[PDB]
């Protein structure tokens, strides 16, 4: 299938080459898989979403994304524009306030939250989780990723928004989940985007076009916005039968356009996320 017009993000993972426009993919779409997005949570009713979204956590007086962010990445995983795996179920799950924090403790409940509440949802193909959030470095928050990952969920995780080494991040530090940097449209670094040896991939982060909050869209830049795009292939790679929710990280990272980046320090992958579609 072909998307014309795309998101520069859409096409450059379907694309050997940068400064493309159209999202080329196998038409399954991510049918079957699920993918929760743990964060500010999802105006479901957003069109974008065709009732593919619902929510099924808060830990806050309501689960309205009153902020947009979680609206925006769960967007890129799976709207019917602007989404990488355009069939795929989404559920919400509110860890972040509508100002866009939160405890770890309450990150942490959310993620132990996903490991079993996938026992209650259909999702036959396989499911991801998407955590385009983070601070400093926490055990605890690391270990809740590596249970999340160990209970057969593809935890993508953004590597933080420092321009600094993830290692002192969380859970982008954890090395069992999939650890997301940033690129921009011309193959660079987003200047934001942190790095180091325990990033496994990367993705579109500069100016993305999703979804938002009041029936809208906007473009926004961050480490957040590249890992919906890996969560939304994954999810898309696991309909497909080419890969796992316990493989899925390394079968991005073995298939990605390599050395095609530019402002990679040297010990950091340069692995771009790709689904390697022949149409």
């Amino acid at each position: 299938a072909a998307q014309t017009n795309a998101p520069w993000g859409l096409a450059r993972i379907s694309s050997t080459s940068p400064g493309t426009s159209t999202y080329y993919y196998d038409e399954s779409a991510g049918q079957g898989s699920c993918v929760y997005v743990i964060d500010t949570g999802i105006e479901a009713s957003h069109p974008e979403f065709e009732g593919r979204a619902q929510m099924v956590k808060t830990y806050y007086y309501s689960s309205r994304d009153g902020n947009g962010h979680g609206t925006h990445c769960a967007g890129t995983v799976g709207s019917r524009t602007y989404g990488v795996a355009k069939k795929t179920q989404l559920f919400g799950v509110k860890v972040l306030d509508d100002n866009g924090s939160g405890q770890y403790s309450t990150i942490i409940a959310g993620m132990d939250f996903v490991a079993s509440d996938k026992n209650n949802r259909n999702c036959p193909k396989g499911v991801v989780a998407s955590l385009s959030l983070g601070g400093g470095y926490s055990s605890s928050v690391n270990s809740a990723a590596a249970r999340l990952q160990s209970s057969g969920v593809m935890v993508a995780v953004a590597a933080g928004n420092n321009n600094a080494d993830a290692r002192n991040y969380s859970p982008a530090s954890e090395p069992s989940v999939c650890t997301v940097g940033a690129s921009d449209r011309y193959d660079r670094r987003s200047s934001f985007s942190n790095y180091g040896s325990v990033l496994d991939i990367f993705g579109p982060g500069t100016d993305i076009l999703s979804t938002w909050i009041g029936g809208s869209t906007r473009s926004i830049s961050g480490t957040s916005m590249a890992t919906p795009h890996v969560a939304g292939l994954a999810a898309y790679l696991m309909t497909l039968g080419k890969t796992t929710a316990a493989s899925a990280c390394r079968y991005i990272a073995d298939t990605a356009n390599k050395g095609d980046l530019s402002n990679i320090p040297f010990g950091t992958v340069n692995l771009l996320a790709y689904n390697n579609y022949q149409a």
